[PDB]
């Protein structure tokens, strides 16, 4: 079957396959795999509770997972409840997928989760957020938790295209190309030219004169792409995750000039590493590589983008960063994984680390 979506969290991985099949693997201790038990799974395992629910999207937070169905009009979540903050009014452990009843019937465009908060964008450009709000990451104007989703009123009259969630911060781009940041901002990762937290979304004005089409977040860094395919990074670079060939912080978006010859079509942020996919199918990685998660065949941090290589230079069509691992799908409908593997999150079966892409036989044609 075709792999439609891949997503990765702290220590787990999830995929959506053609034919409405959800597959999860890796660490299971807090229910994030959704199979009704707490066991790790070192190979992709079908999430049977969602059979026939016509799931169209899946995404991972740190130890939490969310999925939604268009036809069912339903959003589901499971995994770590963060002491009530992410279990949307349920006192149960979520070891199997549970509907978020406040989101039923809402037409969902996108869901993003960070460590302790999630956001949903509706087809009309509205944003609803829920979870922990200690640093304003929900965008609601205070630091009060919201177990039940609530609309970000700061965006009234502004159609949001996509959102991204880091550890304790949040970013968004509008349909018109404006870029926003809110939440924890001490490393400059909001892009606002300072180190202050924001309790409501604030517009990033130093965008190189460009409109932005996409944003992604890691722990303490943020990545955006402009309409011309230029890539920008800002925030923490202690591990090279901003990619500018040094370890300098940036408090406003900084164009990654080494990629200027390429048009970036997709981006992903890990905890302390970064992935960018060009329109040509070339995948570039940089940042923290202690566990091999950049994919360049060693365990040394990479402060400049390096091309990740696949057999016969088959093109990459999708990439997703977890905290310490990375997943990618290719044009041959192969799925590769690399990085930290000790809880099974590479899905290769033997729960070991890899510093170079390795094929997931269970999801791949050349498997």
């Amino acid at each position: 079957r075709k792999v439609l979506i891949i997503s990765a969290g702290a220590s787990h991985s999830v995929a959506l396959l053609s034919g409405d099949i959800v597959c999860s693997w890796g660490r299971g201790e807090d229910g994030q795999l959704g199979h009704g038990d707490a066991e790790d799974r070192p190979s992709p395992t079908q999430l049977s509770a969602l059979d026939g629910h016509q799931i169209v999207s899946v995404t991972c937070g740190a130890d939490h997972t969310v999925a939604y169905s268009q036809s069912g009009m339903e959003v589901y979540s499971w995994g770590w409840g963060d002491f009530g903050r992410l279990s949307h009014g349920n006192s149960s452990d979520l070891f199997t997928p549970l509907p978020i009843k406040a989101l039923h019937g809402i037409r969902i465009k996108q869901i993003a989760c960070g460590d302790s908060h999630c956001l949903a964008v509706t087809m009309e450009g509205e944003v609803q957020s829920w979870g922990r709000n200690q640093n304003g990451q929900l965008g609601l104007g205070d630091t009060e938790d919201s177990l039940v989703p609530q609309k970000i009123q700061a965006f009234e009259g502004i159609r949001i295209k996509m959102v991204a969630a880091g550890a304790e911060h949040t970013a968004a781009v509008t349909e018109d190309g404006d870029l926003y940041g809110w939440g924890w901002g001490r490393y400059g990762n909001l892009g606002l030219g300072d180190r202050t937290d924001r309790l409501v979304p604030e517009r990033v004005t130093s965008t190189g004169g460009e409109k932005m089409s996409m944003v992604a977040c890691g722990w303490r860094h943020t990545i955006s792409v402009s309409y011309s395919g230029a890539l920008y990074t800002y925030g923490w670079s202690k591990y090279g995750q901003l990619g500018h060939g040094d370890l300098e912080d940036h408090l406003i978006p900084h164009k990654l000039e080494a990629l200027s010859n390429s048009f970036i079509s997709q981006i992903s942020g890990g905890a302390r590493h970064t992935m960018a996919l060009t329109s040509d199918g070339k995948l570039y990685g940089w940042g923290w590589n202690k566990f091999g998660q950049v994919g360049v065949g060693n365990n040394l941090d990479q402060c400049s983008p390096v091309q990740v290589r696949f057999p016969d230079d088959q093109k990459v069509v999708q990439v997703s960063c977890g905290w310490r691992h990375t997943l990618a799908v290719t044009e041959r409908n192969n799925v590769f994984a690399w990085g930290r593997g000790t809880n099974g999150q590479l899905g290769i079966g033997e729960s070991v680390d890899r510093n170079f892409p390795k094929i997931i036989e269970a999801l791949s044609v050349d498997g």
